[PDB]
């Protein structure tokens, strides 16, 4: 049903595909990472667009999915976040990730889920200095 709240960016396989470019592209113009790291986020998010695509495809995303997508993507941006390389700390990683996503949904829906944001970052700097998605742990 109609729900104007939780609205997570996983709920169109097109809405996806729109929030992860505008997220690599700008994140690519933010401090921090280098273009290698930038590469690795384009299969990222080529990867989660395209599982998101053949999901949809054929069938649909339960609730569920969302909260399981949501920190499947931030131990990907993790294991990056935490590379050292021209940009510095972990500190600037995680912050343009914040950023990125939040001028991505501005571009594509015009609405920002900060929320989701906050929880974004707050995983990805778990799973970085914790250095697992939690399994066999």
């Amino acid at each position: 049903g109609s729900g104007n709240s939780h609205t997570t960016p996983w709920t169109n396989p097109g809405l996806a595909e729109n929030f992860m470019n505008s997220f690599m592209q700008g994140l690519s113009s933010m401090p921090g990472f280098t273009a290698s790291q930038l590469d690795d986020m384009s299969t990222i998010a080529q990867s989660m667009v395209q599982s998101i695509q053949s999901l949809a495809a054929q069938g649909r995303t339960s609730p569920n999915k969302l909260q399981a997508l949501n920190m499947a993507f931030a131990s990907s941006m993790a294991e990056i976040a935490a590379s050292e390389e021209g940009g510095g700390s972990l500190s600037t990683k995680t912050s343009s990730i914040a950023s990125a996503m939040s001028n991505a949904f501005l571009q594509t829906t015009g609405v920002v889920n900060q929320p989701f944001i906050n929880e974004i970052t707050q995983l990805v700097s778990m799973f970085a200095q914790a250095g697992m998605n939690d399994v066999s742990a």
